[PDB]
């Protein structure tokens, strides 16, 4: 029983303010964070900023705050909603905001609710976040999956500064035997990156994106992936280490064309890409690199695009901005055989019980579901669970430095362990964890 | 009643392994994780590594672990201590390792149960840490006095890639009303910074160190004062922000004297300066910007040039590596009127006791006690409770940037707003802040 819903503003892993939620029941009080994402699909539910220059550079959250105290707790206490019934607190607080994109109260003054919730109900049942998120998806639970993760060990596009156009390069460990392993491996080839990254391009690339990789100050793609690729076999795992892309293309998509340059003020028209030309960039890269998954290549609205590249690629393709956990948005990325996964972001849609649904589609058109954090995170491990509770076998949740990414990589270590002999790790066959 | 000890190896800020320990009582399970530093004193208590280079490089904690899980564990349960005593289980602890640096079992081994043992204690007396804290320490609790936070948004020497040999550039808002003010002029300086960075030296200058300061590659502490002091103005915040240094001195002290350019390894001998010499360069600084406090600004062993400096200072002057939080260190430096304020950490001792009687004899001989983090950080947030429990008035955390930073500044947002009316903020009196 809901005594109690309060919110106040806490900073984010860039030092932005954000909503963070805290909800009381006989049990105790639960909390819970927003994430902030930087390179934020058109089509993604409304996160409420207060605009006022004059205070976080116009980058307050106090109106949002307002909303959850003002306008969300009383009504929400008085309704008194049973939280185990996820369902029952989402359908009452999109029913409150009455907007398709959250546009009243705003999306992360919402969320905040929803997954404080979760958390309040896995207390009362006395089982563990992970163990009733299972439940409210109905996912099987023998055993249950642990994830490979997907480092991001290399920052480009709006994670940081320099000249690379693709967002994040990561890393897979899919020849781990567990998740211990695995995160072993992953530390292990990031060390060795960071060295050879200094190395050949100066110290200062050494330093870090928003995510926690290196940030060297390079052009092409081949120059990011034949560093990984040194790193992978100088740390001694080659053969077991794969490699996953996000492009972010919307990020630079200009007048019908693609600007690997966008990141240049200057840049040369003449140079921008078309969808078809773009594809025989990543075809290049396949040929020579092992990526088994690229995110985003095409931009949020190019559908014909991505039908094209579809038919060819071969390999899994995630939706991100261009399905924006949105199941009205998903059913047509699936009609048109645009992509075989999807990039789940609780910020994306707003509710919990929205999010689990589009899970439940992806899985159900034979997709995959690679669960995922936001370029601006925090202390919260939401996801963690999460990605256990969907049994998704997959998750991006940033490079294995910067606490806001290893909060959720320390958390898996704990569920591993928990679960002992009932759980697998997903290894070669993360592209549909969900069935394993 | 303790009913079980256990550790486990998770993963630091910068990815490297470290120790984290679950205590379980009638109350519940308590947690505790090490942090660890970089440019550490050869005084410091003993950390603990593993060595096996085939496995994260050498750094692992599994013989750290595998002392808690085997040694120390059985013998405390058996022992039937009382979490409340924290003297009691700190002696007892000392008394298994039986080393003068806690070399046997490791000061990372010792750390974690002697921390997590007073959060135990808090549940048992049903209060907040803080509380339970300022209840060890004896401290003065009406009000209680919060910290004014010194936040490292330029970092250099160890800490990042580049030619800048000083370790952090920080800023300190004193000139706030409260702490929520404090840290919001504090981010609005910060973002400040990061722009006019990238403007003056490029974009990838923006890209960070491990404390999540910005990183420029530039070699003279003048281009970067000059940088910070920009970025105040540019904010609005001229008069009500100063600042504050940590030169790690120690890091670039050879043969008896400095090298301002030692990450260069052709560094120039001649260039090399002596104590007073240094001495001459702080001067100057000190005389063009509004700094307050210079942290280790000669070496670790190096009495006379701190005796000697301390002479005309007039500024706060802080022990670190000169001290590693030793009573026995501190009884020298008091005596030879070396500096006036001590860096407190918990890991450079080893337990939270002797940490809480350096603090005390510190105080008593009119000294500061700015309460610290290491650049090896985790989502603990510890020292933000410690910071309040003892009274200090001022921290030292890191930027707002980086989860295992902001985790523990929003940690003391919570607890201003628990406080309330019974607490106060520093401000301009953070010096000596226990005496407010
Ligand atoms: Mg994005
Ligand atoms: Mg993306
Ligand atoms: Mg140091
Ligand atoms: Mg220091």
């Amino acid at each position: 029983a809901v005594s109690k819903v309060y919110a106040r503003s806490v900073y984010d892993s860039r030092g932005n303010p954000t909503v963070e939620v805290e909800l009381t029941t006989e049990k105790g009080v639960f909390r819970s964070i927003v994430p902030s994402g930087a390179s934020t699909g058109v089509h993604e539910a409304l996160e409420m900023r207060d605009g006022d220059k004059s205070k976080w550079m116009g980058k307050g959250v106090l109106h949002a705050v307002k909303n959850v105290n003002d306008v969300i707790a009383p009504a929400f206490v008085k309704a008194n909603i049973d939280v185990k019934d996820q369902k029952a607190v989402d359908d009452f607080l999109i029913s409150l905001d009455g907007t398709a994109n959250k546009s009243k109260l705003g999306a992360n003054a919402i969320l905040g609710v929803s997954l404080a919730a979760s958390r309040a109900a896995a207390a009362e049942k006395n089982v563990p976040l992970y163990k009733h998120l299972a439940d409210l998806s109905k996912s099987k639970t023998s055993p249950y999956v642990l994830p490979v993760p997907f480092l991001n060990v290399l920052n480009g596009g709006s994670h940081a500064g320099g000249a690379l156009a693709l967002q994040e390069f990561m890393i897979a460990p899919t020849g781990a035997k567990t998740f211990a392993e695995a995160l072993r491996i992953g530390s292990e080839v990031y060390h060795n990156l960071k060295s050879l990254t200094k190395k050949r391009y100066g110290a200062s690339a050494g330093n870090v994106g928003d995510e926690g990789g290196v940030a060297p100050n390079i052009q092409t793609a081949e120059e990011a992936l034949d560093l990984i690729v040194d790193a992978i076999k100088a740390a001694g795992h080659d053969g077991k280490v794969k490699i996953g892309l996000d492009c972010a293309s919307s990020e630079f998509f200009k007048d019908g064309k693609y600007d690997l340059d966008f990141k240049n003020p200057n840049s040369d028209k003449s140079k921008w890409l078309t969808g078809p030309q773009l594809a025989d960039l990543y075809h290049s890269l396949m040929k020579r690199y092992p990526i088994v998954s690229i995110e985003d290549p095409f931009a949020e609205d190019d559908w014909e695009a991505w039908s094209h590249f579809f038919k060819t690629a071969g390999i899994q393709i995630v939706a991100d901005d261009l399905t924006v956990t949105n199941p009205k948005r998903i059913a047509t990325a699936i009609e048109k055989k645009a992509a075989d996964a999807l990039l789940l972001k609780v910020n994306q849609i707003g509710t919990l019980s929205e999010s689990i649904k589009a899970a439940q589609d992806s899985f159900a058109a034979g997709w995959g579901v690679m669960v995922s954090h936001r370029s601006g995170e925090t202390e919260d491990t939401f996801i963690a669970d999460l990605v256990v509770g969907l049994r998704t076998g997959q998750i991006k949740t940033g490079a294995p430095a910067r606490s806001e990414r290893l909060a959720k990589l320390n958390q898996l270590l704990r569920i591993e362990e928990e679960l002992g002999d009932n759980a697998v790790f997903a290894g070669e066959n993360f592209h549909h964890g969900d069935k394993l």
